[PDB]
């Protein structure tokens, strides 16, 4: 139907129908009278996996042959979505295969649903590493990423009367056709233990062991004929187990106790809890794969020698959840291949970068050390031993300064001792980044200046990024398809040739299809909601949308207070004409964070009072979007008129799903934070809604106190919204259900939610404004889909190669 989505070849489409009906038969075992939706979808993936793995083999062949260095991405999470759609588009199947499903009598749309999100992640920090894999392959690199395979993914939210509900993520309740076991690659994990000093080094000696399984998935670039693997390692018994009947019952059902270390996600977003299955999981993916990578290695052209480890390995620490890989690199290198420690020490630095996702002190990983004296003895040893030469660096070149040695320092002293993983990290690897420019400049500036000062040349700014792949062709191929028909097909891996349609802004025939594009995606998610979820909106509406998981810092109880202050002003002048909007906020809560559950009541509580007032009519919807995820994302985005990044300024690190509104034609309200200030800068100034505090002016009001009933004594339309939460205008039947959030507001909000009140309220009526006006909101558009161009993670991705990885990508094709 549309160009962008590839060929339908006759020879194609006939061989796709027959592979299909194959599958049904063979490997479903059914037939057309008894195959089940479900049965469809899986005779699909099956026919387009088959693609995949001629590619697979000889691209792994590829880097056997040509030995180059290899890329290994460590996160605990890969926040990959669906995989169907986002393979055909790479192999540019899509078009044959809607042929194919069409003449079979079946919608491909319709099976596509049938496919579970991979919801191995939480939200930015694990999307990005999908990203990541995809730009990688695409850049063909020899790349792998490493993580777990989660049993678990994030909980499926349900809301009831309100209220957050989880539920356990099955995800491979009907299995799993994208992953492919290998067993013959099953490593010994160690734990516990004690350690053992002889006169040839120490020995980790009386260890529990827990075995690594891992299971492929296929990474493919975008029409490269490169296939990359995402290998993720599930927790199993060793089979000597624990070994009365009753005895030997229970011994067979104790082996669930160590394969629990990878049934499921922690589920925390922003914040730190020192559970010791945390450690255990962050242990477990580090010794596996290093072993891995070392196999790797020795099996190269090269290895026993490991003066050339770092000119063969790369290891990126997706934050400090990897960060046991510098001791256990460390301890590999020191005691198994018996090094002396300043040379495994220059290989390990060498080796290891570090990426910092986060400023946030409630974040930050600081392990108890009673904790890894029981858990890891041997690597506790080893991180005393690096702090001690450390602060030894640390005392030469500040000599007498001892407290830059205090602040320095990977132990932390106090009522419990701690490590601090963050100064591990820095202090073991060669590269450390910032993930927007003024991320990194805070970090260079506060939490790491003593580091900075110490080794400026270590510190970098990577700027995030997202795929054009899936954050575009994929979710909108309407929009991916009018930009086509003026510029080619070629901006798909080249963003920055979006810049092209600058020379367009005044034309017409492009201003019409932008809008009409636009008009299509909210039709087709005002439709959606009706069919899934039951609830009747306006589609002339403005979408106004905040979709990201729920923290005070992201700042969503700003986002209601505007709702309640449109909602007073009609209810003061309902005769008045405003704009029209549908507020659409979602995102989950962690479930033990009590403020973030609370938000989301009162969401759901004020939609209750606006969405049934008959005097509002349609003129204000405000829904809660359940179980937002990487699927919904790809629905809700496209849809999108206005794009809200309103988090207080210097707390989001770079944010990700901005940039994917900005590619999709929505205007974005935002503080000068993280990224925000790039992509303005970007489309500029006039082209984006900017607001409310920069840094600078959080760091004064800081220094002077922040008093929130300052604020409220001086405007009357904030001091009516605190008086309606308290006196349970929104809680008829609990009147003091939000004592807690007002409470918080006035006299304990860290993120200074009224002091940006007044700046965002007046912000928010420039676009209302601009909205009516039409033909200027789409050239406004325009304006910023052309300079989105900077946040494709190709440009990201090109940066690690180059600036921290020292390789070169390639855009050039492997033989078909
Ligand atoms: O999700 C996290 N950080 C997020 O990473 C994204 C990708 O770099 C950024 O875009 C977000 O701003 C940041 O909050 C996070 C959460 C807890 C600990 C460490 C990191």
């Amino acid at each position: 139907q549309i160009s962008v989505r590839g060929l339908a070849g006759v020879e194609n489409v006939t061989e796709l129908k027959k592979n299909f009906n194959r599958h049904l038969h063979f490997t479903l075992v059914k037939d057309r009278n008894v195959a089940t939706p479900r049965d469809y979808y899986f005779a699909l993936a099956h026919t387009v996996r088959d693609h995949l793995v001629g590619r697979w083999i000889r691209t792994q062949q590829h880097y056997y042959e040509k030995d180059p260095k290899r890329i290994y991405y460590l996160s605990l999470e890969f926040y990959m979505g669906r995989t169907l759609q986002n393979t055909m588009v790479n192999l540019a199947l899509e078009n044959a295969c809607d042929e194919a499903t069409y003449q079979l009598g079946l919608d491909m749309e319709e099976l596509e649903e049938i496919e579970e999100d991979a919801g191995l992640g939480n939200g930015g920090l694990g999307r990005l590493a999908a990203c990541f894999l995809d730009s990688m392959a695409t850049l063909g690199l020899a790349a792998y990423g490493y993580g777990i395979r989660y049993e678990f993914g994030i909980f499926n939210q349900k809301i009831c009367g309100g209220w957050q509900m989880e539920e356990a993520d099955d995800w491979l309740r009907y299995g799993n056709p994208w992953e492919k076991a290998r067993p013959e690659f099953t490593l010994p994990v160690h734990f516990y233990g004690r350690v053992e000093h002889t006169s040839q080094g120490a020995k980790w000696v009386d260890t529990q062991v827990v075995l690594a399984m891992p299971y492929d998935t296929p990474v493919p670039g975008y029409r490269n004929n490169v296939v990359n693997t995402m290998r993720l390692w599930s927790a199993k018994a060793p089979n000597d187990f624990n070994l009365n009947v009753g005895g030997y019952i229970q011994a067979v059902l104790d082996r669930n106790l160590a394969e629990n270390i990878s049934r499921v996600l922690y589920p925390n977003d922003n914040f730190f809890e020192g559970k010791e299955l945390r450690l255990k999981q962050e242990y477990f993916v580090v010794a596996a794969t290093l072993q891995d990578i070392i196999r790797r290695f020795k099996s190269s052209k090269f290895g026993t020698n490991f003066d050339a480890f770092p000119d063969k390995v790369a290891i990126q620490l997706n934050d400090t959840h990897p960060s046991l890989a510098i001791p256990e690199l460390m301890r590999v290198l020191v005691d198994l291949e018996r090094l002396d420690w300043d040379k495994a020490w220059e290989v390990t630095v060498k080796t290891c970068a570090y990426t910092n996702h986060t400023v946030l002190p409630e974040a930050l990983e600081r392990w108890p050390v009673h904790l890894l004296e029981t858990l890891l003895p041997r690597h506790l040893q080893i991180i005393y031993e690096i702090n001690q030469r450390f602060l030894n660096r640390v005392a030469a070149a500040f000599p007498g300064d001892v407290d830059r040695l205090r602040r320095m320092s990977l132990v932390e002293e106090g009522a419990v001792k701690r490590i601090n993983m963050a100064h591990l990290c820095i202090a073991g690897s060669h590269a450390v980044n910032g993930v927007a420019r003024i991320h990194s400049e805070i970090l260079k500036k506060t939490i790491f200046k003593d580091f900075y000062e110490l080794e400026p040349h270590k510190f970098q700014n990577k700027t995030n990024g997202i795929t054009p792949r899936r954050w575009l062709v994929l979710c909108n191929p309407g929009l991916a398809e009018i930009i086509a028909e003026r510029i080619g097909e070629e901006y798909i891996s080249d963003l920055d040739q979006l810049r092209k349609l600058l020379s367009y802004v005044d034309d017409e025939a492009f201003i019409r299809d932008v809008a009409k594009v636009k008009q299509e995606n909210k039709l087709k998610f005002a439709a959606y909601l009706e069919r899934e979820y039951k609830v009747h909106i306006n589609p002339n509406s403005l979408f106004d949308v905040q979709v990201k998981r729920i923290h005070e810092y992201k700042r969503q109880l700003l986002n209601c207070l505007h709702v309640i202050t449109l909602y007073n002003r009609i209810k003061k002048e309902p005769n008045k004409f405003v704009v029209p909007r549908t507020v659409m906020i979602g995102g989950k809560a962690a479930p033990g964070y009590h403020m973030a559950k609370m938000i989301i009541k009162l969401i759901t509580a004020i939609g209750d009072v606006v969405n049934h007032d008959p005097v509002v009519g349609d003129r204000l919807r405000v829904i809660f979007l359940e179980n937002y995820r990487v699927s919904l994302a790809e629905k809700v985005i496209p849809a999108a008129d206005l794009s809200e990044q309103i988090s207080t300024a210097g707390t989001e690190a770079s944010g990700t799903g901005n940039m994917k509104f900005m590619l999709n034609g929505a205007l974005t309200i935002g503080t000068m934070d993280g990224a925000n200030v790039e992509m303005a800068e970007e489309a500029g100034e006039e082209n984006f809604f900017i607001f409310g505090m920069r840094v600078e002016d959080v760091d004064r009001l800081d220094q002077r106190g922040y008093n929130a009933q300052e604020y409220y004594d001086r405007i009357p339309e904030l001091r009516q919204i605190i008086e309606q939460l308290s006196s349970g205008f929104f809680s008829p039947k609990q009147p003091d259900l939000f004592k807690d959030i007002v409470n918080m507001l006035m006299h304990h909000d860290r993120f200074k939610v009224f002091a940006d009140y007044e700046e965002y309220v007046k912000c928010q009526e420039r676009v209302s404004a601009l909205y009516k006006n039409p033909r200027e909101w789409t050239r406004m558009v325009i304006r910023n889909i052309a300079t989105s161009g900077k946040f494709s993670s190709d440009r990201t991705i090109a940066q690690y190669a180059r600036e921290i990885w020292g390789v070169e990508p390639s855009r050039q094709r492997l033989p078909a």
